[PDB]
């Protein structure tokens, strides 16, 4: 389905009025779906769950249990968990499953932080062997997503090999991996995107973005009933800065990938 996937994700390009990357892999069977796939988006969002992945990786699970603290002036906006804590702090492990499950910005520049800032979380997937995505800004300023400024964006195939890495394969042991997996499972941030375009028998675990000039992503580790899982990273975004976005594309495109696979 090369070319008769193309054409369909094409016709999807024209009906939303938008640009849309597409990576997925069957886990199972290594065949892959692509379009767009090389082409940079801003990630916005998406990183918290492989920023998750970095700290995990990088922490005990008993760690987790250690308390964090941060002041007012640190909130930016839109945290709608952080900004209830400010003055007991949350655990290291409710901060990470804020960002993953809510989108909490704050919880965002955390994560950023404890990983040793973008530049920190950039170097650590370089170790991972992702020499694509590039890390630069904290929150919110990372969406800015200014056309051919690479700043703070990666692409489909990039984004989608280190969910890879971070949920089926072999950068976290397994008790975090399924740390990981169950941070990204029943977020209402995710039900209008991939989860809206699988059978209702597949199960999906997702985390959401959502940026300037339209962006709108989203990623997920995916079961199909009794089957190994497929990896997906679907991103769009649009010629005007205050653009507007339409879940339905994600959606349409997640369909996509389901019938060609
Ligand atoms: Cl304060």
């Amino acid at each position: 389905k090369n070319q008769a996937t193309h054409k369909e994700f094409s016709q999807l390009e024209k009906k939303f009025d938008a640009r849309l990357g597409v990576y997925a892999i069957d886990t199972g069977t290594n065949q892959t779906i692509s379009y767009r796939s090389n082409e940079r988006f801003a990630f916005a969002s998406t990183y918290k769950a492989l920023a998750a992945g970095v700290l995990l990786q990088q922490n005990s699970i008993d760690s987790l249990n250690e308390v964090i603290t941060y002041t007012k002036e640190d909130l930016v906006d839109y945290s709608p968990v952080t900004e209830k804590h400010v003055d007991t702090g949350m655990k290291l492990g409710e901060i990470a499953e804020a960002a993953v499950r809510s989108s909490d910005n704050t919880a965002g520049n955390i994560l950023f932080n404890k990983i040793g800032g973008p530049k920190g979380y950039e170097k650590a997937l370089r170790h991972m062997g992702d020499r694509i995505t590039m890390s630069d800004r904290f929150e919110t300023e990372l969406n800015e997503a200014i056309p051919g400024d690479i700043r703070d964006t990666s692409t489909a195939k990039a984004i989608a090999t280190n969910l890879k890495a971070f949920t089926v394969g072999n950068a976290l042991p397994a008790e975090k991996r399924k740390i990981l997996t169950e941070w990204m499972k029943g977020n209402a941030t995710g039900d209008k995107l991939i989860r809206a375009g699988v059978p209702t028998d597949w199960v999906v675990g997702d985390k959401s973005g959502a940026g300037s000039y339209g962006t709108r992503n989203d990623i997920a580790i995916v079961w199909p009933p009794n089957r190994t899982p497929i990896i997906i990273a679907i991103l769009s975004s649009k010629d005007e800065k205050e653009a507007t976005y339409d879940n339905q594309l994600i959606a349409e495109a997640t369909e996509v990938i389901v019938k060609a696979l």
